[PDB]
């Protein structure tokens, strides 16, 4: 019982691009561009399409970064999240009436208005590590337990 998702952080020498979640689930934070993996779609693929829908963003070249299981309390479904990173980009970040990207300097990443585990994996993220996590909520707010470990592969 998990659900395939994407997740695409946009990450750059200097910055990193978010976006703002206008509507519904985990509305209010800034969030990477992700989303449900389709009926006879690559994961890479459904990745790639994530990025444009949210952020009008066309990437030219992605690469494997995580795999993060969330488990919500009084959630039968499991989100196994797919993370991927790129720098290589192509178009201008549009905002829509769901989300609003904006660039942060690294040193000034929002996590007090990120979802809560984006403090635990963002510093392998920024080092080019990848891993593997499993965060387990009560509700948006509050991280009951977790694992998190750096791996070779993906
Ligand atoms: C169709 C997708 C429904 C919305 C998923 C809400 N659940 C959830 C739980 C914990 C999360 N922790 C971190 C982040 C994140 O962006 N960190 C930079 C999440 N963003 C995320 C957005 C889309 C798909 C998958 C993940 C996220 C989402």
């Amino acid at each position: 019982a998990s659900r395939l998702y994407t997740l695409v952080l946009v990450l750059q020498p200097q910055r990193v691009l978010l976006g703002m979640k206008k509507r519904g689930f985990g509305a209010g934070r800034w969030n990477g561009f992700g989303g449900k993996v389709q009926e006879g779609e690559t994961i890479e693929d459904g990745a790639r399409r994530e990025l444009q829908e949210e952020s009008g963003l066309t990437v030219d070249a992605l690469h494997k970064v995580g795999q993060i299981v969330f488990e919500f309390v009084g959630e039968p479904e499991l989100m196994d999240v797919h993370v991927f990173c790129t720098d290589s980009i192509q178009g201008t970040p549009v905002e829509s009436d769901e989300m609003r990207p904006c660039w942060f300097q690294l040193d000034q990443i929002p996590f007090k208005d990120m979802w809560p585990d984006d403090s635990y994996w963002f510093p392998l993220l920024l080092q080019k590590k990848k891993f593997h996590g499993y965060f387990k909520f009560q509700g948006q707010d509050t991280i009951l337990d977790y694992t998190l470990r750096e791996v070779d592969t993906v």
